């Protein structure tokens, strides 16, 4: 067995490898890069996503959010409070004020450290999910736009034909933005690709030992998860590294850089947050493996979770048990 530590992969195509997107991802998993959960790609030294950063400053952040935090240093929920609507130009602007700017530090361990200490006690704001792309559109390699879709591949594997579209997401950051403790939407794959700025620290746990991270948070948020069968779907649940050694649950650690990708695998629970001010793309996507996750998929049904449009048709051809409770939830 390939990679039986678990430990997160990094890859180096070539430009040539770099062509055909399905088939460097069925490398990847040929040399054991799934079962970390999370790889690392950084593209040859020919390609580019596009020309220039220079003119991207008038998108809108129409829902900006302040994450807001509750609980211990390592053990904490945040929720999402709205803020008014500000442009690209003026969210830097405030990434990069004496409020909430990157604090002066020797490292990214040392800045690990800062983070875990003192998150908690700071209200940053993320502009996140927002729909659009940043890739060129003469960008012919890994070109997030431009992927295989998620009903395409279960049209080819199953052979149904269902509605629903799949396009990608920005994602504005600042220094300590946070993002929970989670899996994809019905356990989906995702690639995340960092367009420009500070860097990105990932937490993940092996897909073969997630049911050890839901054990340790149903202990952790007891009335959450009395509450809700599944409510790490709910995207609020922080642990820190200490808590998850004191605990004994399997992880590992890596920090994106701009300029790189990385690839989250099926059930594969990830967390991370942000150094400072930067952009991310990301979008799910499918494999002919994931169908077999996608069935197992755990279901929020309790009603905060609340999915896009899309996921209604993979909930009712993979999952036509669950289907009527999960869309009660849904309504
Ligand atoms: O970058 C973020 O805030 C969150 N991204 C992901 O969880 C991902 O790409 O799967
Ligand atoms: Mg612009
Ligand atoms: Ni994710
Ligand atoms: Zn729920």
């Amino acid at each position: 067995a390939q990679n039986p530590n678990c430990n997160i992969m990094i890859f180096h195509p070539t430009k040539e490898e770099f062509n055909d997107f399905d088939k460097y991802i069925a490398y990847m998993e040929s040399q054991g890069a799934h079962r970390a959960g999370l790889a690392k790609i950084i593209p040859p030294k020919e390609w580019k996503a596009r020309e220039t950063y220079d003119n991207i400053s008038e998108i809108l952040i129409a829902t900006p959010l302040q994450q807001v935090a509750s609980g211990r240093a390592g053990v904490f929920t945040q929720y999402h409070k709205k803020k008014k609507a500000m442009t690209v130009g003026e969210y830097r602007h405030l990434a990069n004020s004496k409020k909430y700017q990157t604090p002066p530090h020797q490292n990214f361990e040392d800045l690990e450290r800062k983070y875990w200490k003192n998150r908690i006690y700071n209200s940053p704001i993320y502009g996140a999910d927002i729909s659009g792309s940043l890739f060129d559109e003469n960008t012919k390699q890994w070109n997030l736009g431009h992927l295989g879709t998620i009903q395409d591949l279960l049209e080819k594997e199953c052979g149904v034909v269902i509605e629903g579209v799949n396009t990608p997401y920005l994602y504005f950051g600042m220094w300590k933005t946070t993002f929970a403790w989670h899996t994809e939407d019905m356990d989906l794959y995702s690639i995340n690709y960092l367009h420009l700025g500070e860097p990105k620290t990932w937490y993940v746990v092996p897909p073969e030992h997630g049911q050890r991270l839901e054990r340790l948070a149903r202990e952790l948020f007891p009335g959450s998860s009395r509450g809700c069968g599944a409510f790490l779907r709910h995207k609020v649940a922080l642990i820190s590294p200490t808590v998850l050694k004191e605990n004994g649950i399997p992880f590992n650690r890596i920090t994106q850089e701009a300029g790189e990708f990385m690839v989250t695998f099926p059930y594969g629970y990830h967390a991370g947050f942000n150094h400072g001010f930067n952009c991310a793309e990301a979008i799910n996507f499918a494999t002919p493996r994931w169908i077999d996750y996608g069935k197992m998929a755990s279901q929020c049904s309790c009603g905060e979770a609340r999915v896009t449009f899309s996921m209604d048709a993979f909930v009712r051809i993979l999952q036509p048990e669950r289907y009527d409770l999960w869309k009660r939830g849904q309504d």
